[PDB]
């Protein structure tokens, strides 16, 4: 309870869903909802370094197809996450309720999937935890990749041997296993046991569908190489001929959300709000503490995006 004591004076809070636990909030000074993911840090015990490294990098990935983080909030005994708020689901239970998406569907959805990536790639991260759980839908039904970080199905083989890998190559086997979920609705290797399933994997054989298309079958096969010097490079992947289908222009992966340069009428308005001149509030906003005033300069910035005025309640 006095853990979220310094927090309310942030946010109110609402409605409860995943399970850390994600509450709905709205940021008061703005008005914009979020979500906030709630960490106990007596229950992870001392794998927070790992999380708190993840959390690091967020702060570091900004992307149309990332979901934002806005704030970071440790307490005595708790970690608090306020992300952007997406309410359109998740690109898991979207899928089972169509059991397969069409071709051009998936197409449209692996494209965001692809910018996203490849954009963590070029600031040198890797997710290393690509599946649909880890997908979210917007308002719009735009893709928002989330948490950075053992979920087998979706691991590339030499990940599984233990082996050396390069992170770039294993979302991309990642994104093939995904690929195949998007358009069949099950897994290419799956098994009840899991020594059954570690072995299905390596051996690299699955089972293609009816359905699937010529343009399709060998993208996949390109993707789900075993040996990672094979598999398809995210630079051949950005223009691929399946990639380009339909909306034949090469994938748009370069972030339109930079840390650099601050937006002039956000900074203004918070300059007004904190009774600062400019440039000083420039210095703090700079620091990028992902204190209040970086959630604030967020989602001010988001809520000008949208079209609303650039005011503080
Ligand atoms: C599980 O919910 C989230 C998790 C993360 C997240 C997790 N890790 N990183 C980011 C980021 C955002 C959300 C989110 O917006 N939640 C949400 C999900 C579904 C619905 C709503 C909100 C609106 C209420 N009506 C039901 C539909």
């Amino acid at each position: 309870s006095k853990d979220y004591d310094e927090l309310l004076k942030y946010y109110e809070l609402h409605e409860t869903i995943g399970t850390a636990k994600v509450k709905l909030a709205c940021h008061i000074l703005t008005g914009e909802m979020v979500a906030i993911k709630i960490m106990d840090k007596n229950t992870l015990g001392s794998d927070l370094p790992r999380i708190k490294t993840e959390i690091e990098a967020l702060k570091n990935l900004r992307h149309q197809h990332i979901c934002q983080l806005y704030h970071v909030l440790e307490t005595a005994n708790k970690i608090f996450m306020v992300l952007e708020y997406c309410p359109g689901g998740e690109l898991f239970d979207y899928i089972i309720s169509q059991d397969r998406l069409s071709e051009e569907e998936t197409r449209v959805v692996f494209r965001q999937i692809v910018s996203a990536v490849a954009y963590v790639h070029s600031q040198g991260y890797a997710h290393r935890d690509l599946k649909p759980e880890n997908l979210l839908f917007d308002e719009y039904h735009k893709l928002k990749l989330i948490d950075f970080g053992g979920s087998l199905a979706y691991a590339a083989p030499e990940l599984i041997q233990g082996k050396s890998y390069l992170g770039s190559e294993a979302d991309v086997w990642s994104m093939g296993i995904l690929l195949y979920v998007l358009m069949c609705g099950f897994l290419p290797f799956d098994d009840d046991n899991v020594m059954a399933l570690y072995k299905k994997i390596m051996r690299g054989k699955y089972d293609v569908p009816k359905w699937l298309s010529p343009s399709s079958i060998l993208l996949l096969q390109q993707m789900l190489q075993v040996d990672p010097k094979k598999r398809i490079s995210m630079k051949n992947l950005l223009n691929h001929p399946w990639i380009m289908q339909d909306y034949n222009y090469p994938v748009e992966w370069q972030s339109k959300n930079p840390f650099i340069h601050l937006d002039d009428d956000c900074v203004t308005e918070l300059s007004v709000h904190h009774r600062n001149n400019r440039q000083t509030m420039e210095d703090l906003i700079s620091l990028w503490q992902y204190d209040h005033l970086t959630a604030t300069y967020l989602l001010l910035l988001a809520k000008k995006a949208r079209g609303k005025p650039v005011r503080l309640r």
